[PDB]
């Protein structure tokens, strides 16, 4: 055992080396969303810069929850990145909402994290999480909920002035 | 169900509006007693402008509390803001014991709220109020507290000089 | 009689409660509406922030009042504030229609109070109606009827790029 | 009881007093390595300033904890804080090795705290606990693990170059 | 014997760890006294930092004596901090006059500390005690008699604003 | 075809897509060799700072390929992101050599795209590949050899203290 390790349950360890892996996932999203929307075919640089950005943030995310592991004691076991479920996101509103579905799935992931950390009675674990993941997952489930009602009501895709505005004001 | 809405009870989201009237009511039972510390026949300029204080920081309070509402999926359901139980606060020291024992219900209406949070295993919510009202509430309620001691001390209210002194010095 | 009293009728005195009164509600209406419009399935941030603001301004104008009732030794005793007349305001243009029909009812009630201190012959209350209330009351009025004109025009709530692009443009 | 007491259990006051002592404890104790190496034969002025460091913020971790007791209406009771178990640490590597085990004594104690706290529903506490003393005990392990490892590889304290330089690079 | 020990006699290294003892201990009752002073039934906020200060300086001076300690080739043995003979000061003049019988203690043990130092024939050991530590003493006397006079003449403890005001002017 | 694609084979958007994909996989290797060494029972913060920096790096390489592939009409394909070889890098000389073997091979592998580019008479992709990423390799692998060379000979990682100098003095 890691000379630092205190409290911190294996199965916790296991659960955070996976919430890691998602992270992870969830940036190689993000960063295959920023790639379609910079296509010359779709053209939209602050979809890009925002989904770009996201990714960003999600490797960050993945990158704290490894300094947390190392902290904890447990051993970053590193799995295959899942590539994105799919390469073109046919639309800055479709992207949107495949971007709410994965930060929803990835608070779940959170949730049931801090559920555990909880049955263990791991109480750094659970601060932590509800700390730096759980108020950020919120925020962005909230600010992507926010984009694509915004981006519905704006009539898109179908509108196709509505992506490219939302783009230019949201987004810009 | 609304699209940002996740691990948000329904009795969560009714506690997190009863939560906020009753902030929305201590902002005006500390307006009411800013008003009555700004009568002539009062005349307690800081003891007004620390209820007045209060009450905006009690507003702002239910304005976190619409915004968490709204960030969690939960529809805010604005209650009838019932009149504070007087009008007039007798004293500076009184005023001081009704705004802790205001406080110490808030604080008791805030436990409440992590409990349910708690048993609905909701992390985020128990979060967001242990991190922006149950410290607050300790340290507003440990305030309150050491106003009313040192009124007490002073002489107030049958020492007059009391009343005028806290307020020039502590409140000043 | 307060010491400070002299010209200050007591139905103006009454009068002056139920305009903080009203005014307060104003600002309860206000706030709902920003609470509506920071929703995830509405999503106006600058709608809900221009609504915030007047709701602030409405607490502002409650305040004054409750200051000026203090100044002419009148004794401020406050009521219920009724809960808002709704809370789904349901479009960008029907909120600002709501709003304008609830500073034209405002500013009836101030004209009512004009009319009352000229009735007394109370030039003071009279002239701080027509300073601090009446003028902001005619701004507040023309403003939110240039809104609506706007958003009418604009096509909202059926165009739905029209609420967007007013609350990026005019409310931005 | 305290005015401001509410939702603070006795055990919990008793807890937050063994709190107090332990951390006053492993602020005599750091202070007692700080001590050993300022020593004329042993001559590590970054080890003693980093161990005198750790004494000043175990003392502030004990001042934070009293000034909780404080604000929640409990009565602090000092105890007698015991001497360290020893005088002379014998080494940088051993003095490390004693800070981890000390460190992790007092997360242990941290953890029953929160234990405790969790038991009473006392969400205050936790919050206070998990916030200014579970991260710091953490990051504190953390640090000493790394220490100790850096000072084992190194060779210390049978290679004397060892603890003087990671005195230099490390420490210094 | 340490390399660097030189007229240092073996009996003036025990009476500067007693003093070491002594001064962690005078650390420890103003620790006690600054959290009496912060409880929420006294609430003596310049009281309690005073204290705070006092326990800090006190802190530092045994710091300064294990300094010397190890400069002279002493070895330091810390011994049990015995806890303050109470916790409740019970007012601010008390406390006062606590502090003022406690630094007359601390006075005498560096007296007869400077007399053994002087019978030793320890030049050093004099000078350093006559610099930093008699001098002090001295002023710390002096500040906490005046201290005492004022609270007494000003009716503390009967005179229930007369610590209040020495809370604010002296200590404040 | 791609409205902007002009002189860009198949087979050079396929090498685009598999150099992508080496390229985040590097990043990931050098991701898993920072986190092996922010471990406890590794500690060495410039190595692990080190190779954060070249996983950050290869990421910044993998994006500016597909702003490549999209600036020349070509879609990007993303695969799985392979988990690296090992989670255990066992030392700071044995993850340096991987870290040369890794740049070596992703070396290779831009080489034959640079061959691919040349068969195909695409200048432009041969400008790119030999502006951003031919002289990245060389001096990366040069630093890699001299990082490499440095460590073997200062005895690593039997000498203990050769990768603590070598982490504070060549990577801090
Ligand atoms: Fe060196
Ligand atoms: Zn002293």
């Amino acid at each position: 055992p890691s000379q630092v390790r205190q409290n911190y349950h294996q199965d916790a360890e296991a659960a955070i080396n996976r919430q890691i892996n998602l992270e992870l996932y969830a940036s190689y999203v993000y960063l295959s969303m920023s790639c379609y929307f910079d296509r010359d075919d779709v053209a939209l640089k602050n979809f890009a810069k925002y989904f770009l950005h996201q990714s960003h943030e999600e490797r960050e995310h993945a990158e704290k929850l490894m300094k947390l592991q190392n902290q904890r004691g447990g051993r970053i076991f590193l799995q295959d990145i899942k590539k994105p479920d799919r390469d073109d996101w046919e639309s800055g509103l479709n992207a949107m909402e495949c971007a709410l579905h994965l930060e929803k799935s990835v608070n779940q992931s959170l949730l049931e994290l801090h559920k555990l950390a909880t049955d263990k009675n791991d109480p750094h674990l659970c601060d932590f999480i509800e700390t730096y993941y759980l108020s950020e997952q919120v925020k962005s489930i909230k600010e992507l909920g926010d984009h694509v009602t915004n981006l519905r009501k704006m009539g898109a895709p179908e509108a196709g002035m509505a992506e490219y505005l939302f783009d230019k004001h949201t987004l810009g």
